[PDB]
């Protein structure tokens, strides 16, 4: 069926949310999370990162359906930016992108709280 539950709809807006914000320049915040480096593109990433996430992995889990509720898309979403400020020093533009799109999330979240 091509029409979305409520909560698949909201799911569907808080991802598209973070991954389409993009700055009074136009640049793209998501651009760089989408997809994780490998193993030898990053080193000690792997080794040091207990639980890696990106978000082609939370678009994944999304369209197979398995975000039993908006928490827990949203708690993917800050593992991914703790990930990345963890790896990252902060005076890195990924660091500082991280912090924006946080309250992007965040702020997404609120605003669609009675939905
Ligand atoms: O630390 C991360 C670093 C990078 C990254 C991506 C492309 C680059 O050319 C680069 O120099 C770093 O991509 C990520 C992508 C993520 O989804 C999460 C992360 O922690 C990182
Ligand atoms: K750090």
């Amino acid at each position: 069926s091509k029409y979305m539950t409520p909560m698949q709809q909201k799911l569907n807006e808080v991802y598209e949310a973070v991954k389409n914000y993009t700055d009074k320049r136009g640049r793209r915040l998501s651009a760089i999370f989408l997809r994780l480096p490998s193993r030898s593109e990053l080193p000690d990433y792997y080794l040091t990162i207990k639980k890696p996430m990106d978000m082609e992995k939370i678009r994944s889990h999304m369209m197979a359906n398995k975000y039993q509720d908006i928490d827990s898309m949203v708690e993917d979403f800050v593992m991914m930016f703790n990930n990345a400020c963890t790896y990252n020093e902060p005076e890195s533009l990924i660091y500082k992108d991280a912090l924006v799109l946080h309250k992007v999330l965040l702020e997404t979240r609120r605003d669609l709280e009675g939905d």
